[PDB]
């Protein structure tokens, strides 16, 4: 059943040092900077940054967020709680 991961996917994403944290596969604009192959563009909740990150690091939302999606005290992970439950689609400019 899994395919592999779209653009607008929901997920928790393990950068070194940082809690699994909230986020969704991006979109790749007209004229955006390419990611590296096979990784993936990541937007990153409450504090809005990008990274390229391969699969090993991405977990599906829904099937983790009992484990991962309880408030954390790293500086925007709260924020990004809200976004990723109530708007996660949004434009953050
Ligand atoms: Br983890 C995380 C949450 N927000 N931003 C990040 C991040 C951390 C390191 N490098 C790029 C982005």
């Amino acid at each position: 059943m899994p395919h592999a991961f779209k653009p607008g996917d929901l997920v928790f994403a393990k950068m070194k040092g940082y809690p699994h944290w909230p986020a969704r596969i991006d979109d790749i604009a007209d004229g955006a900077v390419k990611p590296p192959p096979n990784k993936y563009p990541i937007f990153f909740f409450g504090t809005h940054e990008t990274a390229f990150l391969g699969p090993k690091d991405l977990f599906p939302y829904d099937k983790c967020k009992d484990k991962y999606g309880k408030p954390n005290k790293r500086k925007g992970f709260n924020e990004g709680l809200w976004e990723i439950q109530n708007n996660p689609h949004a434009s953050y400019s």
